[PDB]
């Protein structure tokens, strides 16, 4: 169908911006802290403490699958990884502020996002 088809063309322009959005928000991470998930190789007790991981490269993956229906799902997804990190990690630490600083950092990006989404509807 018609209705079908023009819904698609509006999850796949989210889409596009969405994908901008990402790399805006892993340019605030040169880093790379935040690029792939935690290793439980290296931190075996990682799922212990963290009950949904989440990461950069994830986000990528769900992305290009147009797994985001609205920027709330993409913002949820982002909210993890900053959350997760000052969890896991504590205050004093370059992980924790490291997340301190790309919330901070992202919140402008996701701020105009906000009003793009609304106002291209
Ligand atoms: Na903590």
């Amino acid at each position: 169908s018609m209705e079908q088809v023009a819904m698609e063309l509006r999850l796949t322009e989210l889409t596009r911006l969405l994908r901008s959005v990402l790399d805006q928000l892993q340019d605030k991470d040169p880093a790379r802290i935040f690029a792939q998930p935690v290793s439980l190789k290296e931190v075996p007790d990682y799922l212990d403490h963290i009950k949904h991981p989440m990461d950069f490269a994830t986000m990528r993956k769900r992305l290009e699958a147009q797994g985001y229906k609205n920027l709330h799902e993409f913002e949820e997804d982002f909210d993890l990884i900053i959350d997760n990190c000052m969890k896991y990690n504590a205050r004093d630490t370059v992980f924790y502020r490291a997340a301190v600083r790309l919330r901070d950092q992202g919140g402008v990006v996701l701020r105009q996002a906000r009003r793009e989404v609304d106002s291209i509807g």
